[PDB]
């Protein structure tokens, strides 16, 4: 894929609400797609000023497979669907009754990719690690992506990791869209590593960097 | 409680994005809180225009549980939060992986209620009965109310009816918060009845009659 | 259905396992089931001897919808199936990760009902609700009834008081299963009220009262 | 672990219930556990004798994690258990409503691992993969282990592949619990990949083989 280069370029743009608290998301970002690797500054501002009311890692996951190191040789689904686009859907189902829905879209201009979402969660226990900011991470997952009725789906049972040590489990289910037909690829796995790093007490200042590889299964 | 009346007004205003169609709706209706009726119309507009694309009763339920019958010795929860207000929070986990999650605020003033919403539904099948639209509307259903941590949940396994006769289930969970402390109610049920009718073709414009009745346990 | 008389006796034989815990129960008991109620005394006997390990109210709802007090108009699936017999497996699943699967299945002979049961419980929390027997019986419930591919489903999310006061959630799904084709219900609910008394300290003996009754919705 | 060999012995029984259907299963296998291979031959016996009434592959995972490859340094929870023992306490939560709960244990005497198990499946459409066998195996999987309340947990979406070339969606939960304290692992995943064999037309006889490698995460 011409379109996508050894080092990209990332503007991010997010609507959100979560237990009733709305607020904005902008960001921006570089990237190395064949790497799998990339790293952003994101600020949060909450409708209602003040900081983060909830913690940053529910969002984090939210903020493009295409930033993957996937085989030569295997279809690369997320690769193949630039320059037209795709489409993401996310259903969080957190083990404490908070659930988070959250929808994207990624288009790319040159080298750059602009990504457009709405996030929702309600639910979620006012005393929980989530309202509380009690997280510090999600723990290195394996998400098994499974073709299913022409789309690329994604399921994995991820961990957020607490404060104290102790893990607050996430299903992730996932829908990939691409606005054209690409060459669908086998059921794989990608492996993830995504790192949090306040930059503000708030939270409200915030860098995410991640290193994803894709395995043939 | 002398600020909620024998006839209210309400008006309507909901933000929401279904498997990435962004739509607005606006509606207005009246109602008749000690008998648990209202009555209202909506008009949805999507943002691309065109016709509703997916099932208006995913969102019909979103759109106050003042309108409810209440025994005059049960403390009820719903009136006695006016006029501070209310905030609600929902949890839609459909039978075929399609969930939605909406938040919502009521505000009073004079005989009038303003809810102002969001609504996110994300994973529905593309050929489901919601993007389909082959719903016509819920059976009858009798939510249990519990209180748990200072609040009123709401939890109830309700039923969207299908076209040619077949049922699509609906797993529901709602918060339902008042603005200031009310006197809590004992664990109930609530009897509901919704009904929806199609004012055009595309759906866009609809009426929403609903009858609720509380009983003790 | 002149084989289900106004007094009916019933004998119960169970053979269970929760958290690695064996055991078994036998039962006996006295129904009117054109009254909807009925009452029993139970025996649990450990695999090992010693005190019931866990709240039985998990095996509560095991232990006829036959015992429902339907409209004579309405069709009565329960009653209908007898003398055939009917099938009955049911999914519990708890609010803390317990999980209990059951399937039964209920013969009659004259105007005795016999009932054979297997039941299986994972997952409970060590010091949950269930293991540390801190349940004191359910609330009422309002079981929907629906038609589902020509069986009668029953779906409900039901709460196990506890102690405390507080409540432990329970989503519960059914299928009831006749021997024979017999004229399907429209959807309904059946409430019902159940009681738990414990004859001993143990909770080894027990008994049961429940009350049901349908209602065209 | 001078208690765990090179190479061991299994034996199996299992008693179980699948939509009312009762069997009993008896196998034998051998296996490495270092090398976290083993291999084994099952034999179905249905209580009303006739065929395999479900598929095999609701079984096949219940059928040892003491067979996994595991880094010298890291703590082998499993083979620490020996020889004291272990129990195994698993929810399988199939996509289309069948579930079922297994629970078993393993003891171990010289090179030989005695399995017993017991197994209930419920609500499993009548036409479902499950019950009309039209499963070949479980996709290769990560299960993902994390210590909870002093035991390890593990947690995975895992899926059955179909016949056509579809795949069934299953969410395991197990706990695997140790007969004395052992020294606890760090969060990790075990990447498993198992095979079954039907050796005869009606699948009572087959053969099941698994390779199972612990990774650091």
């Amino acid at each position: 894929n011409k379109f996508i280069g050894d080092d990209m370029k990332m503007t991010y743009h997010m609507d959100g609400c979560v237990n009733g608290h709305y607020f904005t998301v902008k960001g921006e970002g570089n990237g190395k797609p064949y790497e799998g690797t990339q790293t952003s500054t994101f600020k949060v501002t909450m409708a209602n000023g003040g900081p983060l009311a909830f913690s940053f890692d529910i969002l984090s996951t939210v903020f493009n497979r295409c930033f993957t190191a996937y085989p030569t040789s295997m279809p690369d689904y997320f690769k193949q669907a630039f320059p037209d686009g795709m489409s993401y859907e996310r259903t969080f189902t957190y083990e404490d009754g908070g659930v988070a829905t959250a929808s994207w879209e990624i288009s790319l201009k040159g080298n750059c990719f602009e990504h457009k979402s709405t996030f929702h969660g309600v639910n979620f226990p006012a005393d929980g690690p989530v309202m509380a900011k009690k997280t510090t991470g999600w723990d290195p997952s394996f998400e098994k992506m499974t073709v299913c009725d022409g789309i690329l789906k994604g399921d994995v049972t991820a961990f957020l990791m607490l404060q104290g040590g102790g893990n607050y489990r996430c299903q992730f289910h996932t829908s990939y869209k691409t606005k054209k037909p690409v060459t669908m690829p086998p059921n794989h796995v990608v492996e993830t590593r995504i790192a949090r790093t306040d930059l503000d007490k708030g939270g409200n200042s915030v860098q995410l960097t991640e290193h994803a590889v894709a395995h043939i299964t």
